[PDB]
């Protein structure tokens, strides 16, 4: 059938009985935001924010707590986070490009000859919208959290639990230590878009729209991948679309529409109002609407420093940034989706990207040889045409000249340390992405002499409604280790250096724990200052603490995914000095994708970060470390 997974438990079984996201006593908040402030400031500074934080927790910050708790007890049906963080990212007028959207690259097909680009378009186009009709079908098997996945994921467990109703499915989960997670989010996959508004950003969803919409050169096409009868085309139409997309001769736009995107978030809703004025409602509406974007490049990849620029970015033609997410296929077919950050968190389009690369590598819809069915594709698929004003186009050159300033401050570069992985680290009781996280804080102190807010995400979406809360590696733990192995190497022994990393692993586990089920402190805090601001109040001074800003002005900003259908990721930093550290622990080897702009040195750093690597293996091998 056109079904991908084909679940007896329906796709959103466990949502009516998803646990409540906590709120953690404002204690422990304190103490945990002070714990994460002691590797970061002096003696003095720390003194001043420890006053801040007693007057909070006595006074305004009691105060917020007690509106908040309140407010959630009458809110019972989310999450106390959910609407704060969705608000954050759609008020932000940044450009959502390098700031926000994100990428992950797919592998390529272990076949060969399936990586030609127009076979690979249509492979994994049709796989993408298997993927949208078993969403929507409820045959995608719940999003579950294994414990022991011998027990629990089996079709033995699933049998059963699609008997109990509801209101109840979640309680039988967890008796066999398995965690639904929320999914809410993902029906945003499809058909959805970010719309450019003053003051907030709308998220636009038209779950009856049939077409794909497909960018090439700059060119918008659109064409349908569903027919009227809610079955997909005949993938060799598809096929033949594709290629005549594919084929068409026209050069790059005067002045390519998909630019626009790319711009501050107040002029976009500008010009969008303006595009509307002039009579481009309708052709709007055919993007917006789009299952998904696929963008053709007519360029292969040079290395991965142009794959993780292409991927990230473009050229700022072919790539439509507001929507859910565009699905790139280049000339030697290498694949990515880059998508917007401001609809959900992420664990949606990793499920979907793993199940297309699944389906599409496994079961593909045509092959090499295959041949395009005889179809009018040149009355099946319309290329949008846009009514530009002399404003528009100026608005496009300006938006033009803004994205190619910004770019060019971007670099990027990688590593692939191949001395060992998880296995090595496992055998050692260690943490693998504790291990990781401590190299990035030794080799920050190595390059720059300090140590600085550190990022790292953790899913809460073990809890209705959840989201993500913030995991700080930077610790009084990774901080000693690093001095150890950095400033005074000789004055340790290979023992004491073996205790302070499983220490920086234990403390890294518990903060991990800890963030998962909802007992970080960054949402908390977050939380509080946006009631305070949401009721018309004056900011208080815990957030006026340079500490604070400072917490939240994240220079290492790290993220990391596991999963056999990613070849890499990449984002751009989140501040002006900062650095986008994309990393996996595989078996065998350590990937590290990083950016940095012109105030950082994303090589220099890499060159860090591995040596650091060998130093941390050494030691644990119980080498004497090399000077």
């Amino acid at each position: 059938d056109d079904y991908l997974q084909h679940s007896i438990v329906p796709t959103m079984h466990y949502q009516d009985s998803l646990p409540r996201l906590p709120i953690p006593k404002l204690e422990d908040t304190m103490k945990r935001y002070l714990n994460a402030q002691k590797p970061l400031l002096d003696d003095s500074q720390f003194r001043r924010t420890e006053a801040l934080c007693k007057n909070f927790e006595t006074g305004v910050g009691k105060e917020l707590h007690a509106h908040l708790l309140a407010q959630d007890k009458q809110n019972k049906h989310t999450s106390y986070i959910s609407g704060p963080w969705f608000d954050m990212y759609l008020t932000a007028r940044d450009s959502i490009v390098l700031n926000f959207n994100p990428f992950m690259a797919f592998n390529p097909d272990p076949k060969s000859e399936y990586n030609d680009q127009l076979t690979r378009a249509t492979n994994l186009t049709v796989s993408a919208v298997r993927f949208l009709k078993t969403l929507q079908a409820g045959l995608l098997e719940p999003e579950v959290f294994h414990l022991n996945p011998s027990k629990s994921d089996t079709d033995a467990f699933k049998r059963l639990i699609r008997f109990v109703p509801p209101s109840l499915s979640w309680y039988g989960a967890y008796l066999v230590n398995a965690y639904p997670l929320d999914m809410s989010q993902y029906f945003r996959l499809f058909n959805s878009t970010r719309i450019p508004r003053p003051n907030r950003d709308e998220l636009f969803t038209d779950t009856k729209a049939r077409h794909l919409l497909v960018l090439r050169k700059g060119h918008f096409y659109v064409f349908d991948v569903l027919d009227q009868d809610g079955n997909i085309v005949n993938p060799l139409e598809i096929q033949a679309h594709l290629k005549y997309i594919l084929s068409d001769s026209s050069p790059v736009p005067e002045f390519p529409v998909a630019y626009l995107t790319s711009e501050n978030r107040d002029v976009w809703a500008e010009l969008r109002q303006k595009l509307i004025f002039d009579g481009n409602e309708e052709t709007l509406k055919k993007v917006d609407s789009a299952v998904f974007c696929l963008c053709l490049d007519d360029f292969p990849m040079k290395d991965l420093i142009h794959l993780s620029h292409t991927m990230l970015h473009g050229d700022g033609t072919n790539r439509w940034f507001d929507k859910s997410f565009n699905l790139i296929v280049a000339e030697d077919g290498t694949a990515a989706v880059h998508f917007e950050h401001s609809w959900g968190d992420g664990v949606a389009v990793l499920r979907f990207f793993n199940e297309v690369f699944r389906d599409s590598t496994q079961t593909p819809a045509i092959t090499p040889q295959s041949q395009p069915a005889a179809t009018n594709s040149s009355a099946s698929v319309e290329t949008l045409s846009f009514n530009l004003s002399g404003a528009l186009k100026a608005g496009i050159t300006a938006a033009k000249e803004k994205f190619d300033t910004t770019v060019k401050t971007l670099s990027i570069d990688s590593i692939q340390f191949q001395r060992g992985g998880k296995e090595f680290l496992k055998k050692k009781q260690l943490s693998p992405d504790a291990v990781a996280q401590l190299a990035f804080q030794m080799a920050f102190l190595r390059q720059y002499g300090q140590t600085v807010a550190t990022y790292e995400s953790c899913s809460t979406a073990a809890f209705k409604h959840g989201r993500t809360e913030t995991i700080r590696p930077a610790s009084i733990f990774t901080k000693r280790c690093s001095e150890a192995f950095v400033r005074d190497p000789s004055k340790h022994s290979v023992g004491e250096l073996q205790h302070m990393m499983a220490e920086c692993s234990k403390y890294h586990g518990q903060l991990t724990k800890e963030a998962a089920m909802g007992q970080g402190f960054d949402r908390h805090l977050y939380a509080l200052r946006y009631l305070a601001t949401a009721r018309g109040l004056n900011l208080p001074e815990l957030y006026l603490d340079p500490a604070y800003q400072q917490m939240n002005h994240n220079i290492l900003s790290t993220s990391t995914l596991n999963s056999p259908a990613v070849s890499l990721g990449g984002f751009a930093p989140v501040v002006p000095d900062g650095f986008g550290i994309a990393y996996a622990v595989h078996d065998d080897w350590i990937g590290c994708n990083v950016s940095s702009y012109s105030g950082r040195n994303a090589r220099e750093f890499l060159h860090c970060v591995q040596k650091c690597l060998e130093d941390i293996f050494d030691a644990l091998e119980g080498k004497a470390i090399k000077t």
